[PDB]
RNA sequence: AAAAAAA
């Protein structure tokens, strides 16, 4: 308790200025960006967030509808109307599930800064992994930022060491893409963070206001966050009807269903090839893959196939953070190209004018389907989406309707010609051992979501394994492994293990 | 070994 709902039933910068809620400095900043007008969530979120009363804020809004400024504008306004207290102390802590999203939010704050130098006094520092710790701390000491954007790990590192120095006067903490940060693997980290910030706060352990933002969340998050929500009441600001699908309606969704999993790649290649020809290389797209190794492999194929027409960018968690930042900014700027990536780029990342979102296989989690396709059709723009799967993945499409009420109308089958298989497979440089590691990674990936997506383990896993045979152009062939490895896999008893591997 | 998450 206590969760108060406010379902989706005009607010303007000028009105907010004249009403006295917002200062001229920030009004100048947002007005100079020349947006047509505040998004519904911003209209529905700003004023309640500044309400000093003892209440937390949960906000659900579809993808690409400007949630970032929905909590950045209030933060800045808060910093304005508290400017003579604690000045050189952190007053707002923003947490994101990925480094690039945190750096993106930082860039948005610096975008706010560049539109009005008067707001630069309210400095900002990002705290993420893959960056020099000392340089960040020197930046912390030098700037005395009022806003911190961070990823949980590095934030915890900093908090364990400098909570007293910087974080004793936090008034706001923000969970962007809250639901993922409230999933297993992140919840304990955020509980430690909230605990430290609350423990270290100068006024009270319940002083801090918490903001939860995402395109995908329900009432379950209210329960999942009960330990990090200090205040007594909690506002639910929803710009989506209960039964309405969370997916952005402007996205033209489709699914390509194949007999086997491997030739969904062939399905995608035929799709992209059709797209570069029709659009005359004026094509900007993001293609998602379930795993790093498969991302890299798929990247190698798309490089062999389409490098002559478009840039092919490889984006995943094993890419050095410097290169991640370089390619996100490049793919942010460039007018065309193919971003080949895992779910690291599924949430939050804002790439202007992405034409299509492609998916080979399923996402690491069901909700990430909504966020994946959310990378296109942003800020009023149009967009389409294609899901490339095999028949044994069909239950996932079934799961999309039962839970999230997501109905993919356009569905079609696919069978590859011998020519494309020969052309693609002949142009693979990877040794059988690499193919083995890649397929093994896919087996591991699909095994971890058997329960979630209601897959038939006895059917889907052998199919994933068969990809090894397909790529080596011998469907009868099975993956060569050792007895210890097969035992280590724990399929020593399962017939599927025998059906999918060959102990050589 | 899955996708994230500083060591
Ligand atoms: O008042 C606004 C705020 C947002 N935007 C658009 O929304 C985008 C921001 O999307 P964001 O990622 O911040 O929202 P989210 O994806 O988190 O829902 C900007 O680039 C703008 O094009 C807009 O048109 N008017
Ligand atoms: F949901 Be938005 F893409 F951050
Ligand atoms: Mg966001």
């Amino acid at each position: 308790s206590k969760l108060i709902h406010v379902p989706k039933e005009e607010v303007t910068l000028d009105s907010l200025l004249e009403e006295g809620v917002l200062d001229k400095e920030i009004h100048k900043a947002i007005t100079r960006m020349e947006f047509p007008g505040l998004t519904p969530v911003q209209q529905k979120t700003i004023k309640p967030i500044l309400s000093s009363e003892d209440h937390d804020v949960i906000a659900r809004a579809k993808t690409g509808t400007g949630k970032t400024f929905a909590f950045l504008i209030p933060i800045f306004q808060h910093l304005i109307n508290t400017k003579f207290d604690s000045q050189y102390m952190v007053k707002a802590v923003i947490v994101a599930p990925t480094r690039d999203l945190a750096l993106q939010i930082e860039a948005e704050v610096k975008k706010i800064h560049d539109m009005n130098y008067g707001l630069k006094k309210y400095a900002c520092v990002s705290l993420v992994g893959g960056t020099d710790f000392r340089a960040a701390m020197n930046k912390m000491n030098k700037l005395r930022p009022n806003i911190v954007i961070a990823t949980p790990g590095r934030l915890i590192d900093v908090l364990e060491k400098y909570s007293n120095k910087f974080f004793r006067f936090v008034d706001y903490k923000v969970l962007d893409e809250a639901d993922r940060l409230l999933e297993i693997g992140f919840r304990d980290d955020l509980e430690t963070i909230s605990g430290i910030l609350n423990e270290k706060n100068s006024k009270s352990a319940d002083n801090i206001k918490t903001l939860l933002f995402s395109a995908t969340l329900d009432d379950k998050v209210q329960k999942l966050a009960n330990n990090i929500m200090n205040k007594k009441e909690c506002l639910f600001l929803d710009t989506v009807d209960k039964n309405e699908p969370e997916a952005h309606e402007r996205i033209d969704q489709s699914v390509v269903i194949s007999e086997k999993f491997a030739n969904s790649i062939f399905a995608a290649v035929e799709h992209i090839k059709k797209q570069i020809k029709e659009r005359d290389s004026n094509y900007k797209a993001i293609i998602f893959a379930p795993t790093v190794k498969f991302t890299s492999f798929l990247c190698s194929i798309l490089k062999n196939e389409f490098k002559k027409d478009l840039p092919i960018l490889e984006f995943h968690g094993k890419i050095t953070q410097n290169k991640r930042t370089s390619l996100v900014k490049r793919f942010k700027k460039d007018e065309s190209g193919i971003l080949v990536c895992t779910d690291v780029g599924a949430r939050g990342m804002d790439f202007p004018n992405v034409h299509e979102v492609l998916q080979i296989g399923v996402p690491s989690e069901l909700a990430n389907y909504i966020h994946r396709i959310g990378r296109t059709a942003r800020s009023g723009k149009e967009g389409s989406s294609v899901l490339f799967i095999c028949k044994d993945e069909l239950p996932f499409v079934r799961e999309l309707e039962d839970a999230k009420n997501i109905v993919i109308a356009k569905q079609e089958k696919y069978e590859p010609s011998e020519e494309i298989k020969s052309e693609v497979l002949e142009a693979v440089t990877e040794e059988p051992e690499d193919i083995s590691d890649i397929v093994i990674s896919l087996i591991s990936s699909y095994r971890s979501c058997i329960k979630e997506y209601r897959f038939s383990e006895r059917r889907i896993l052998p199919e994933i394994a068969s990809t090894y045979g397909v790529l080596l152009n011998d469907p009868q062939l099975k993956i060569p492994v050792s007895r210890r490895f097969l035992d280590k896999l724990g399929l020593s008893r399962s017939p599927i293990g025998k059906a999918m591997f060959e102990i050589r």
